């Protein structure tokens, strides 16, 4: 007999581990690519001469074994910084100052409305020329961008990984949204601080290319920035740590590593204080978050952390959820078990 506190530590130190050292060794793939492509595309076209990597907390998931691990980067075009839409998403005026190179490609209207579809379109034409601009000098034979679909996507290959690297353009934002407005209101018991709330609310979000799931002159809001700042003795981490090991393990998509980070954040605020997550309360954590995930599965309702009224779960199929939903009452009824078989 051992606790369960005893093996959660050990599946973080085997089978977190190795997520970890799997995403460093990824990492040291992509980054100098991703690197090359933003170099080449700032000192071709002017405008993206402002273009930087936005560096997030939270960006690596894995797909069922055999596909390719999956990458979210954030771009952010830095001299675009700002100082009806279906919920989650909103249009973009940018500064008069900084129209005219957008005129190229009609990337912005008269208005001065800027179309992130075009803007993304223009971006991936580019990306391609940076990297063949790369193969015409003898480099990055194993790197492609994947043709069709929404989103501007690099397909890597090296010593056998596959990667899979999203790049989502982005505008930093100052004003807190509208539809985050309840954020800061909400009613709380010591989680986040009340300064921090604060200082996120005045910091603001990003602007991102991504589109509804349900036109082409939508952004969505991204709070990647406040996100990492909750973040940042306390055994959070690693209990969120653990669970997007799970996810991927017993391959329970379509739940999404945000999902979890979603779940935990609303745990931190249910559960403020600091010897709530202490690493004696590890394994009673990872209880009560699967225990959440379990009720938010059955109700197909998974509200946004910070857009309360933002259903993360709307477009996933009921039965799917409901299968999952059982899928994690077993791991309920019996963690160490389902632990000791992923450790080996």
């Amino acid at each position: 007999w051992e606790s369960l506190n005893t093996t959660l530590n050990r599946f973080t130190d085997n089978v977190v581990k190795f997520r970890r050292d799997s995403r460093t060794k990824a990492l040291k793939c992509w980054r100098p690519i991703v690197d090359g492509i933003v170099d080449y595309v700032k000192r071709k076209d002017d405008r993206f001469h402002a273009l930087s990597v936005f560096h997030k907390g939270s960006y690596y998931e894995r797909s069922k074994v055999g596909e390719p691990d999956e990458f979210d980067l954030m771009l952010v075009m830095d001299n675009l910084e700002l100082y009806e839409p279906p919920i989650g998403f909103t249009t973009v005026m940018i500064d008069q100052g900084e129209e005219k190179p957008w005129k190229r490609d009609e990337c912005v209207n008269r208005r001065g409305m800027l179309n992130a579809t075009r803007v993304k379109a223009v971006f991936k034409r580019l990306a391609d020329e940076a990297i063949q601009d790369m193969k015409s000098k003898g480099h990055w034979r194993n790197v492609t961008v994947k043709s069709g679909g929404t989103a501007v996507t690099l397909k890597i290959s090296k010593d056998g990984r596959e990667y899979s690297v999203d790049l989502t353009l982005g505008i930093k934002d100052n004003t807190w949204p509208e539809d985050a407005e309840e954020w800061k209101t909400r009613q709380r018991k010591g989680w986040p601080k009340r300064n921090l709330v604060h200082d996120i609310h005045e910091m603001g979000c990003h602007l991102v290319t991504k589109q509804p799931k349900g036109r082409g002159f939508l952004w969505c809001y991204s709070f990647s920035e406040a996100e990492k700042k909750l973040f940042l003795n306390s055994c959070r981490r690693q209990v969120l740590r653990i669970l997007k090991a799970l996810r991927e393990e017993l391959e329970l998509q379509p739940l999404k590593s945000y999902h979890l980070k979603t779940l935990l954040l609303y745990e931190c605020e249910s559960q403020p204080s600091a010897r709530q997550w202490s690493k004696d309360a590890l394994s009673e954590r990872f209880l009560d978050l699967l225990k959440r995930l379990e009720k938010c599965l059955r109700s197909k309702e998974c509200p946004h952390y910070f857009i309360k009224d933002l259903n993360l779960f709307e477009m996933l199929n009921p039965e799917k959820c409901d299968e999952l939903a059982d899928r994690v009452n077993k791991i309920l009824k019996q963690p160490g078990q389902v632990l000791i078989r992923l450790i080996k």
